[PDB]
């Protein structure tokens, strides 16, 4: 375990859950703010690439947080409506959409989040909504 | 393994060997310049706290550098002559002083280094000496 203190290790990554309500854009900035250019470490909202990473992220979050609510992740379609990508540039092979999602409700939902139910099934929500958030380190 | 690219993982630490002759002070300045305050990651010259870390560092160095020569470590007695301290603030427990060391030769040796001989036994040397160096990450 070579993760920074207050960050959890799993695979080739470190993860850290922030138990504070905020907007997706603010969460994005807060995660990116933990980057370290001298060590080529890129910090970002969590990206999710397998059922096992989903489960990991979900169980880490719900292991700390007992409140009903959502968890921002780095999935978004801001720049191309309908095409959800990761902020960290990683490829989009894994999805876990909740039934009826993504629905771009009121033509204003471009930001992805886990629900606290159904193993962390994903919803698209808006720039005004608030949720907790999870950051991930990528050692480039 | 959660070490940055080009750093080697061992225990709770990451290490990196630089195959470049330089002074201790420059080596120290170089290692520290990799530090990252956003993740509380100290980069510094290597500190050695067991025979196991000693062997790990020695074999890592010698697996790359087959030249006769020395490797700077973060041990120095500039402030208090004869009382060596680690630049990373960790306490000195383990030592592996070569016979007849540390001798403060010519009243002018404040800086610790492995020799390439005898499993990397330590010598103190001066501010004008040149050696290769190794950095270490500490997750503070
Ligand atoms: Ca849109
Ligand atoms: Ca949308
Ligand atoms: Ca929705
Ligand atoms: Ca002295
Ligand atoms: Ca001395
Ligand atoms: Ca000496």
């Amino acid at each position: 375990n070579q993760c920074p203190t207050d960050w959890e290790a799993e695979g080739d990554h470190c993860y850290r859950f922030f138990n504070t309500l905020t907007t997706w854009e603010n969460a994005h900035h807060e995660c990116v703010s933990y980057s370290c250019s001298t060590l080529n470490v890129r910090s970002d909202l969590v990206s999710v690439h397998s059922a096992a990473e989903q489960a990991y992220v979900f169980n880490y979050w719900r292991g700390i947080d007992s409140q009903a609510g959502q968890l921002w992740i780095g999935l978004y379609d801001k720049y191309n409506e309908g095409d959800f990508i990761w902020t960290d540039g990683s490829k989009v092979g894994y999805t876990k959409w909740a039934g009826g999602q993504p629905d771009n409700w009121n033509n204003a939902e471009d930001y992805g989040q886990f629900r606290h139910t159904e193993g962390g099934a994903w919803n698209d929500n808006s720039a005004a909504a608030q949720a907790k958030y999870m950051c991930k380190l990528t050692f480039e």
